[PDB]
């Protein structure tokens, strides 16, 4: 990533103190970057040592005690006074993986989505698809993120476009799964780190979640989990869910925490939990919890306030 | 503890929202207590789910969104306007351990110190020591109770006497008293009813090795905790400047929890901990790189003679 701009920014503004925040994969570079900033500018650097899961997870205590917080690795989320997002993009060629998925397309209007690592390469991919003879749309998502076509585990607005199928560019199965479910459209996952392209079927995902719903039908006491992280806090929803719970003869207790981990939930024995924090906790960490952990809408289905056929992906709406 | 004073407090103050914070051993009670408050009052309850290590670790985000935060298991400290502290007094008998410690006494004026759980039983212990024919004194804001010591606070032992009896379990508090005051300390455990003189020579030798391992270090991480009662950023900035004065480099790392996992994420050779002093001592062998107290870091830098090492107090 572009360290020269960071130094120029600091050096132009005569920053007394500078803050650095890294996602877990980038922390190994934190000390090298702080060295570069202290060597080449006059600012003192404070490093954030908490786990950081994304731009939903800004260290606002550190931002409020430094002149500028550089948050690395993610597209911007929200609107912060003195937080500067440093994007950190990937070099990997995605066009070989794009052409691979072209042989699986069964429609002519193709929507393109990807993650922040690859978003600067979508236009290239859009022109390959268009020369192959197809139409290609890239929707706009979070307006506070400079690049369109970007999806998050909690945000599928870049997939709400006039198109027939989607090519998702990236690794991992969660995002194309969520798009498929949120759009009811066919999603082809093109992994550029493998030069392979496969269709994603959400039926297996949907069966597993129906199993957690079924598994919680007998639950009487629910822990409703709230996170204080800057972009994950949904207390208003949590209080509605408590009221819904009580309306159906069940009991919910609101548990407010920072990190949402199986170990901390194990300390409060309830029959099931409802996670209003990061939606990916519910899915990626499902098997690590000692009792069923439900999205807010799955909870509604468990109590009767929503029908199974209306189950939507959990999306971050604070 | 007293549920009835909690409910009375909630109803008289007309609370609509109440917070509960517990240490890890008491968290298994959180749901029962929340249920009791919701059944017997009009308040809605929010339970803090974070780990909580003491009255140094108030959940201030929760406190800021409720009318009253009940904090269980520690004595108060600091001054938070809407935080009520609900102490957990131990009711174990300490007098036999006191009587067992009389035999090891060498002097005539004895100081008494203990942890917060036993602090209401020190008067009785004082009478016993008096009847034995000795003088007994119980020394006196963080450690708000007479005779109470904390891992980060030994002011109750800054009292005029020749010898100390520590009543409680563990060796950190009596070791700390012995290092802070250079007096003889007898530790009297009321659960086992045993008493032994505590001598710091082996502890200091162990701390000396971590200083030795850290003198070779190129890059220090200077740890600051944002916890309400552990935050020492000013100290961190002083340490960073003094290190630089000696041609050594430290970077400040600001975090909430201070764990070996979060520190392994960074490529520093050694760490200076400005947060809870017990982390440095009790979690020592769990860290990949050596963790120092501020005073041990001063020794590594030649700012402080090894002979003048002292306990890290908040
Ligand atoms: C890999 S990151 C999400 C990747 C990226 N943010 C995205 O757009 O999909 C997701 C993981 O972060 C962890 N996580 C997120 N929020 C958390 C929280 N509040 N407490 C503990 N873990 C959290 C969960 O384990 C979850 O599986
Ligand atoms: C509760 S008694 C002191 C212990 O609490 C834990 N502890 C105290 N403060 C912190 C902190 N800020 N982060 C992580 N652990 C802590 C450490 O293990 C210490 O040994
Ligand atoms: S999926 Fe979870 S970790 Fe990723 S941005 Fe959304 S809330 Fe944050
Ligand atoms: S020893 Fe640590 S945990 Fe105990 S009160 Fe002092 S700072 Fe808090």
């Amino acid at each position: 990533f572009d360290l020269e701009r960071i130094l120029k920014t600091i050096k132009d503004k005569n920053c007394k103190k500078v803050g650095l925040q890294f996602p877990e994969g980038l922390k190994r570079q934190a000390i090298n970057i702080a060295r570069e900033i202290e060597e080449k500018t006059r600012a003192n650097v404070i490093i954030s040592g908490n786990p950081c899961f994304g731009a939903c997870d800004i260290d606002t205590i550190l931002a409020g005690s430094v002149d500028i917080l550089f948050h690395f690795g993610h597209a911007g989320m929200g609107e912060y006074e003195n937080v500067v997002f440093i994007e950190a993009r990937s070099n990997i060629d995605i066009i070989p993986a794009v052409k691979t998925a072209l042989n699986l397309l069964k429609a002519n209007r193709i929507g393109l989505i990807t993650t922040v690592q690859h978003v600067h390469k979508l236009e290239e991919a859009c022109k390959v698809i268009k020369e192959y003879g197809k139409e290609c749309v890239i929707g706009k998502g979070d307006p506070r993120a400079i690049y369109p076509g970007q999806v998050l585990g909690c945000n599928f607005t870049a997939a709400r476009v006039d198109c027939e199928e989607f090519i998702y560019i990236g690794s991992g199965i969660f995002h194309p799964l969520g798009v498929a479910i949120a759009t009811k459209k066919r999603v082809i996952a093109a992994d550029p780190f493998l030069n392979q392209a496969v269709e994603v079927s959400p039926e297996r995902f949907l069966r597993k979640r129906g199993g957690y719903i079924a598994k919680a039908t007998g639950a009487k006491i629910f822990g409703i989990i709230v996170s204080t992280k800057s972009g994950q806090y949904r207390m208003k929803l949590a209080q509605k869910l408590k009221e819904i719970a009580d309306k159906h003869g069940k009991i919910g207790y609101i548990i407010l925490m920072d990190l949402v981990t199986p170990e901390q939930l194990l300390a409060f024995k309830a029959d099931a939990y409802v996670n209003t924090a990061c939606p990916r906790i519910t899915i990626d960490d499902a098997e690590r919890f000692h009792a069923p952990v439900l999205t807010p809408q799955e909870f509604e289905i468990v109590l009767g306030e929503r029908r199974w056929e209306n189950m939507e992906m959990d999306e971050m709406i604070q």
